[PDB]
DNA sequence: GCCAGGGACCTAAGACACATGTCCCTGGCT
């Protein structure tokens, strides 16, 4: 509906950077970050955003503590370069998540979320240390939400999150044109796993 | 005992691990 998020949230959006998506389907994938970011209320007494676009390292364009005004934060998210790599790397990431974006747990009143937006496979040898992450993220209260998008979205992957916590709902989506389709759908749950300002 | 696959966990409050260690299930190899 004409649906706003006005939580204490901290949101994190984690961007597949491999050749899974096109740079067409990938400017799509921003698109919707970009649609997300415009229904949330963007403040650090509010919403707090991060954006990564993930390969085999994880590039940051927005922290959560960047006091930019939401106009430059939803500019800096629609020019995310497009990497088109060999390897996403879920763990990766996570790991980035884990020991990075929530090294420290200073903002303890917020819930934190992050949306891994993923359309790819990892090879084998870089998911030894998957399921500690996900326990991690878990053991700080970061609820993770995978989202797969195309035929080669790691299914495995996005079981293997869901079992770890019932607040980890999976969204398993056929490519990004679904994205635009489930945007108040996916926007409305993080925030019902937000709490009200007193 | 060795190798290749699939899992469960400790090294957990910042790491550096795409790495060691323990346990369970397959398939090969004197």
């Amino acid at each position: 509906h004409d649906f706003y998020c006005s939580r204490l949230l901290d949101l994190v959006f984690l961007l597949d950077g491999s050749s899974r998506l096109s740079e067409a389907e990938f400017e799509v994938l921003k698109a919707f970050v970009v649609d997300m970011m415009e229904r949330l209320r963007i403040s650090q007494k509010w919403v707090r955003v991060a954006v990564v676009e993930y390969h085999d390292g994880s590039h940051a364009y927005i922290g959560l503590k960047d006091r930019k005004r939401p106009s430059e934060l939803r500019r800096i998210a629609s020019q995310v370069k497009y990497a088109g790599s060999q390897v996403a790397s879920t763990s990766e990431v996570l790991k980035y998540t884990l020991f990075q974006i929530f090294s420290k747990i200073d903002r303890p009143e917020a819930s934190r979320i992050a949306l891994l937006l993923m359309a790819s496979q990892e090879p084998q040898r870089m998911s030894r240390n998957f399921v500690r992450y996900v326990q991690g993220l878990k053991k700080k209260k970061v609820i993770v939400i995978p989202v797969g998008i195309g035929p080669h979205a790691n299914l495995k992957q996005i079981r293997l999150i869901e079992k770890q916590a019932p607040e980890n709902k999976a969204f398993v989506l056929s490519s990004v044109d679904e994205l635009e389709q489930q945007r108040d759908e996916i926007v409305s749950y993080l925030c019902d796993l937000a709490p009200e300002a007193p």
